[PDB]
């Protein structure tokens, strides 16, 4: 039940990201990425700043991959990447993705997504897996499709 997957270097920031939550009627977000998963502070950070009734887990990629494939996932659940590498790497263990919101990245290609070497070959690897990726910042915000750049 992964309703959502969404790159976005605010994460659990801001208001940007309870619009997504009230949308999807979001039960639980799963950051999926190494670093934050190492890092204790800033998941007290992370934590520290959601809102009131939400479940926040932290994952690595392969252990979120480890789950994907031993467990049923119940809650309404949105996944928060990083960057486009951790999104292929999750397909490749086998997370079935039609479409994947991408948020902010912080080179410049629109007002929001700022891409390296590394990200327009894996953008370029998910596109290319089916996957429709769209850049848009908030549920009322224009959709501008990632494609136009790769």
């Amino acid at each position: 039940s992964i309703e959502f997957v969404r790159i976005d270097d605010r994460l659990v920031h801001g208001q940007v990201v309870t619009t997504w939550l009230k949308k999807y009627d979001i039960e639980q977000v799963i950051i999926v990425n190494d670093r934050i998963s190492e890092d204790k502070t800033r998941q007290s950070i992370l934590k520290i700043s959601a809102p009131v009734g939400l479940k926040i887990v932290f994952f690595s990629v392969k252990r979120f991959v480890e789950v994907l494939n031993s467990v049923p996932i119940k809650k309404r659940t949105m996944l928060i990447y990083t960057n486009p590498k951790d999104v292929y790497d999750s397909i490749e263990g086998n997370l079935k993705l039609e479409y994947l919101n991408v948020g902010q990245m912080s080179e410049k290609v629109t007002g929001g997504v700022a891409l390296g070497e590394e990200d327009k070959y894996y953008f370029k690897k998910i596109v290319d897996k089916g996957t429709r990726v769209e850049i848009q910042m908030v549920p009322n915000d224009k959709v501008t499709m990632l494609e136009k750049f790769l």
